[PDB]
C-alpha cells in the first residue's frame, strides 16, 4: 500500500548503505526496469511505518544488506516524479547471498565509490546523486 504527504508526494525511504565507518564506498543496486543503471536502494513507506524502519526494510528486500542504523541525511523531493525520500546512512555488516530481488526480479548490487556512485546516478537519477553532495 503506497502512502503520500498532504501534498500528495509518494512516501519513500532509502539508506547509504557504506561498506564502514570511513563512508568511502557505498551500495548501490540495478535499476527494476532498466538493469544497466544504478540507484540508491529504497522504496515506499508503509502505512504508520516509521521512515526509519522502512529505510532498513527497503534495503534488505533490494540490496540484500543489513547493518547499524546511523544518521538522517535529509529529505529529498524528486519535483517530477511527485515523491519525498527520507534518507539515512547505514553501515553494512551482514551480506546476504539471496535476497528478495536477487530471487524475483535478478537486482544486481554493486560496491561504489562516493565520487562514481555520484558519476553513474547524475544522468537517470540527479536527486539519488544529491543525496551524496554533504
Ligand atoms: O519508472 P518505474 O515504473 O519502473 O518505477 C520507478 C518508480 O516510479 P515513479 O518514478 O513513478 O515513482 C517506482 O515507484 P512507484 O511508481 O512504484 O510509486 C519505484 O518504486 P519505489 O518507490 O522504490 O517503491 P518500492 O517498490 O521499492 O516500495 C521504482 O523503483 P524500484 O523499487 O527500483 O522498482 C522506480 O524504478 P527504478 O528507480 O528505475 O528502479
Ligand atoms: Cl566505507
Ligand atoms: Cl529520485
Ligand atoms: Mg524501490
Ligand atoms: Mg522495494
Ligand atoms: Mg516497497
Amino acid at each position: 500500500t503506497r502512502t503520500y504527504d498532504g501534498d500528495g508526494y509518494k512516501k519513500r525511504a532509502a539508506c547509504l548503505c557504506f561498506r564502514s565507518e570511513s563512508e568511502e564506498e557505498v551500495l548501490l543496486v540495478s535499476s527494476s526496469r532498466h538493469p544497466d543503471r544504478w540507484i540508491v536502494p529504497g522504496g515506499g513507506m508503509e502505512p504508520e511505518e516509521e521512515p526509519s524502519v522502512a529505510a532498513v526494510r527497503e534495503v534488505c528486500e533490494e540490496a540484500g544488506v543489513k547493518g547499524t542504523l546511523g544518521r538522517l541525511v535529509g529529505i529529498f523531493e524528486n519535483q517530477e516524479r511527485k515523491h519525498r525520500t527520507y534518507v539515512y546512512v547505514l553501515i553494512v555488516t551482514e551480506v546476504l547471498e539471496d535476497w528478495e530481488d536477487s530471487v524475483n526480479i535478478g537486482r544486481k548490487r554493486e560496491w561504489f565509490k562516493i565520487e562514481d556512485a555520484i558519476k553513474v546516478l547524475q544522468y537517470h537519477k540527479p536527486v539519488q546523486a544529491s543525496y551524496f553532495e554533504t
